[PDB]
Formats: structure tokens, sequence, C-alpha cells
RNA sequence: AGGGACUAUCGGUUUCAAGCCGAUGGAAUUUGAGGCAAUAACAGGUCUGUGAUGCCCUUAGACGUUCUGGGCCGCACGC
């Protein structure tokens, strides 16, 4: 029934869009990513023209922008970059609480526990590290041998013990699962094709997806350790994710959006629409993308330097 | 003190080699510019820079030295 229709942009950029982020706690309140070294801020409105007012540039690095993630709060925005950081800005304001400096080799991630607290972010000295919401580290953990690509958090409703449990990824072809407290051993995923250049996590504590350079998408559990739903998607995903409460998945394929749909097993829906004046290897692929925080508003991202946001309603 | 630019990023353009346009970012035609400048030389110039210097000449009516005065600034004109 679904028919995913689709609508008014929100173009802004002039680099190469690389993430994006559901606010987490504010999902107006868009928070929007770089690479021409800002954040655009766009709200939603919403009211039609402009979908929905690009209210605070951030400005720079000195370098390319791989990431932004939303605290649990929602108004306090984690930069990282090409030049070794990270920067916290403050989404209402143009400021940098606390240069958190220190990696040798382009940050590649960051987030952020259900607290605001004990940060990680991944690296290419092929680490990891560990920075508190002040520039200093727990540790500095080294079990991969390489680019360790993406980490995430996971959203616990077995309600928390307290020592808790967040991950990793990748070119060593494996993910690893570090206690956030006291960095501890849990399991890994064996096997993979090639690069691991994503992966993302359940909205309770139970679920995962990794990705592909090699096609297939290899599926979790968490609270199951055990390898699962293994796909098909031919190029790669750069570019996954989770509706927050609907089972549908989202990952931008090159080519789709395949949505796959994570319950039975099928292609509900493939979005590769709007397209003017280009040789192929023109398409404008994907680097980000996210589901309205509430969970309906895919924010599709794409390179170029036009966000197409595109949302599901009726039959 | 240091860092920082590599024609960089797609797009073309080609033996899809070495290369060459264009547009973005950029402070920024080999980044601009000089300076060092092999191989072999020329009988180019210079002993009128030398207490660097061969061989001739000069050696006190010296061509060595020095006080004066003018001389290289003299014009129908050629470059």
């Amino acid at each position: 029934n679904e028919v995913l229709v689709l609508r008014g942009t929100l173009e802004g950029h002039n680099g190469w869009v690389t993430s994006l982020a559901t606010s987490a706690g504010q999902p107006n309140l868009l928070l929007s990513a770089s690479r021409d070294k800002t954040l655009i801020s766009w709200k939603l409105t919403g009211d039609d023209q402009k979908f929905g007012v690009p209210v605070r540039s951030f400005k720079g690095h000195s370098h390319i922008v791989q990431d932004c993630t939303l605290t649990a709060d929602g108004a306090y925005a984690l930069s990282a970059s090409w030049d070794k950081t990270l920067r916290l800005w403050d989404v209402a304001t143009g400021e940098t609480y606390q240069r958190f400096v220190g990696h040798k080799s382009d940050v590649m991630s960051v987030d952020i526990d259900k607290k605001a607290s004990m940060i990680i972010s991944g690296s290419r000295d092929k680490t990891i590290k560990v920075w508190t919401i002040k520039g200093q580290c727990l540790a500095t953990l080294l079990g991969h041998n390489d680019w360790v690509s993406q980490v995430r958090v996971v959203p616990n409703e077995k309600a928390d013990d307290d020592s808790v449990t967040i991950i990793s990824a990748g070119n060593d072809k494996m993910v690893k699962a570090w206690n956030l407290n006291q960095f501890q051993i849990e399991a890994d995923f064996i096997g993979h094709n090639s690069n691991i250049n994503t992966l993302t996590a359940s909205p309770d504590g139970t679920l995962i997806a990794s990705a592909g350079k090699d096609g297939e998408i290899m599926l979790w559990n968490l609270a199951a350790k055990k390898a699962m739903y293994t796909l098909s998607a031919q190029d790669e995903v750069f570019s996954l994710a989770f509706s927050p409460n609907r089972y549908w998945l989202a990952a931008a394929t090159a080519t789709g959006i395949k949505v796959f749909s994570l319950d039975p097993q099928y292609l509900v829906d493939d979005l590769r629409p709007e397209f003017a004046g280009y040789s192929k290897a023109a398409e404008p692929h994907a680097v980000s993308l996210a589901w309205s925080a509430d969970g309906q508003t895919l924010f599709a991202g794409y390179t170029d330097n036009v966000i197409r946001v595109w949302q599901v309603m009726t039959a």
C-alpha cells in the first residue's frame, strides 16, 4: 500500500555531504553535516516552499567532516574531521564548553552514550580513544590492523545493569564489541569480503546491522551475539538507517534505497529518482541518512550539494 | 620556530600511457622570481685592479716621481 511520495527538498554547503543527524532530543533541531569546513542548521518549520530555515553556520576544521552526533539532550553538536580532532558545538551558537587534539590519522568517528558522558572515536593510527564530555582518555584501545571506518550507541528497556556495552569496525574485515566503564572483551563478526564502510544500531538493546566493497549486507543479536536475515546488494553503502520503534531498513546503495524490510524478507520501494545532465560513474551517490527522530522522515542526504528529505504517506 | 600546495577534487580529453583543458575549493603560468649553472672551448677581452706575472726596455737631461698651470669639456660635421 504505502506509496513512498517524493517531495520538496532543502538545498545551501559547497563541498560534499559526508554525516547527518535524528534530534537526539528535539526532533525538529534538523542538524546537518559537511565537507567544506561547517554544519548548516536547518529547521523543519513543515511549511512549504523550502520544505522547512537555514539558523546557525557553525565554521572550522582547517579539513573535511566525516561526522556530528547529537547528545542525549540534543542541543550540543559533536564534531570530527581530517585534521585530527573534536570541537563540541552548541546547536542553539558559532561555539567551541570544550578542542578535544592527539590523533595522527583523520577521524572516521563520533558517538555518545545514554547519559552524555564517555564518548568515543575511531581512526585511520588504527586504534579508538575515549574523550569525556575533556581532551582526556580513560583508555586508548588497540585490538585492530585497520582503517576501524566507523562504533555506535547500545540504547538500552534489560533496563541497564551499569557495566554497559557499546561497539566497532574496516580492512581487517571484522567488528568488535569494549564495557563502554572498563573496556573488557566481547564478541566479533567474522567472515566478510572487504570493507566494513559502516554499521548501525537498535533504536531497548537487542538489534544492529554490518554492511558493504563486496555487495552483501551481513546482519543482529547483542543481548542471543550471533550472526544473522545475509542479504545481497550488488555496489556499496557509504549510509545505515533504522524505522525507529517500523521494522524497515534503509541503505544508500550508487545504483536504490533498499527497504531491506528486516521482517519477512522483501523489497517493499527503491528511490533512484530526482535526475539531469550526467555520465553515470553522476550518480551524485550518497552520504548520510536518518529516521524524524519521531520516525517517518526519510532526512535523506546526498552528495552535489542537495540534502533531499521524501516521507512515507498513504495509498 | 614552525606548518602549509600536491595541479587537489569530480568531469571530461588521450595508446583512456606520459600529458592537457575546464570548474570548485583555495592565500596561493616552475607557488612568482632569481642565484648556483656540466661537456668541450674561444688564440673574444684584459700585464691601464694587482706587491699575480713572463721576456724585452727603462735606471737620474729615466718612460721614476712632484709642484704649478692648461689638457682628456676644443667643431662645418657621420654614428
